[PDB]
């Protein structure tokens, strides 16, 4: 890695879980509104300068959903930019919840619900462009993998 | 999230992992020349496309050193650009090792060997510029904190 490169500063870092229960299926959080609905997309959130991601990762998923998770392998971290120039990094763990807990998402006016889409239905939301990031697909399909479960409908 | 942006396309991932051992002493790789010495850096290499770049930081780690880790806890990723417009993305792991091993070293074309530095010789050939990416020391720093170690000499 002796070859001379420069920095790319990335300002802003956003950190999720594809989140799989028992039965694969994954959890969601869905926005409030854009008579459309809001789209859907993991629970993330913004990774505060200089925290860990990974911890970042769980404190997001449970201030949106409710759940204390578990990171159990980190999927991958993709980049974005918004049209003022602005990076942004978005990190993705795979996560399973602790044993013994409920769903109670956090309504805000960014947040509708939260709540586990089966495999099947996830693909329907995905075909009918319901899912906010192709890359939630693309990670869920990753975590199923990685748990040993069936592949989206397909 | 619904804020809409653009996808800046990463041709190259690369994942390390800063491993320390009982005492808190790095494991860094020295290049293979430049009468000037090689420069350290930490056992880190190219993840293949599609490949979990957490299970490539493993491997590598295997690769260069003759160690066999395991990953403890995602540190950071971050960003830079060859001269030709290359993106490359860099992902870094808290690892420690598993324990009964020896220190074997690939030694190739790219790398002269590989070694454990103690905190202070690490200041030390940090102030002599020896270590190839300022990020080194800055991971390292997160390492000694999660690990509960004493901070680096200063």
């Amino acid at each position: 890695e002796h070859d001379e490169r420069t920095h790319v500063p990335v300002e802003l870092r956003a950190a999720g879980v594809v989140l799989l229960n028992e039965r694969g299926d994954i959890l969601l959080v869905q926005e409030k509104g854009i008579e459309k609905a809001g789209l859907w997309h993991i629970p993330s959130g913004a990774v505060e300068d200089g925290e860990n991601p990974q911890d970042a990762a769980v404190r997001e998923a449970c201030e949106e959903t409710g759940l204390r998770v578990r990171p159990v392998k980190f999927l991958g971290a993709y980049l974005g930019r918004f049209p003022d120039g602005v990076l942004i990094l978005r990190h993705v763990w795979l996560a399973e919840p602790e044993p013994g807990q409920t769903l109670a998402p956090a309504f805000t006016d960014e947040i509708a619900e939260a709540s586990f889409v089966s495999r099947e239905d996830f693909a329907q939301l995905y075909a009918a462009g319901q899912i906010r990031m192709y890359q939630t697909k693309l990670f869920y399909a990753d975590a199923l993998r990685e748990k040993g479960f069936p592949a989206l409908p397909v």
